[PDB]
């Protein structure tokens, strides 16, 4: 059913993650944690405190798609196992060196076709799938990008209830 999951999106802040390869989302999925660039390492560390949830939606760029969304289960740390991310040209792996530990809710894809009636007030009314990473995305939009993805079936939303209050 959806009712954990809308209670899980009650009153959560939505951001958009937008990945320039599938080998770090694939790297999220399998070790539940996220790197961004100082710019928005500085805005999710400041949602995490303000909002019951804080949930990453993550597309891969030219991917046509959303590959799913996870909510933040810490703020970034430094300092620990030093992630093999894939590196764009231009990046380094300080200007990534933030890592949060995330919870995976939905690891299932979207089609962005299936989003066209959804746009972001916080981004001009565009279409929820235009955005920079780290575009936030007004709760009742982002409440129904996350409903509209398929079930996933093999993850139990208890436990990530049990660390929100
Ligand atoms: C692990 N973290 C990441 N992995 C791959 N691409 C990222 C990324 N974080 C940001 N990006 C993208 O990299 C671009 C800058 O090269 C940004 O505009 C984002 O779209």
């Amino acid at each position: 059913g959806t009712s954990k999951l809308k209670y899980v999106l009650q009153d959560a802040r939505f951001f958009l993650i937008k990945s320039n390869n599938h080998e770090n989302v694939s790297l999220a999925k399998a070790k539940g944690v996220w790197s961004t660039l100082p710019v928005n390492e500085k805005k999710l560390n400041l949602a995490f405190r303000s909002a019951r949830s804080v949930i990453l939606i993550f597309s891969v760029r030219e991917s046509g798609k959303f590959q799913g969304f996870a909510r933040l289960s810490s703020e970034s740390h430094h300092g620990g196992s030093p992630i093999h991310w894939v590196l764009p040209a231009g990046m380094s792996a300080k200007a990534l060196g933030g890592v949060f530990k995330i919870d995976w809710i939905c690891r299932r894809e979207l089609p962005f076709t299936k989003s066209a009636h959804l746009t972001n007030p916080w981004n001009e009314h565009k279409p929820v799938k235009i955005g920079r990473d780290g575009q936030e995305i007004e709760l009742e939009c982002g409440t129904q990008l996350c409903l509209l993805f398929p079930p996933d079936e093999s993850i139990d939303l208890y436990q990530v209830i049990h660390k929100m209050r």
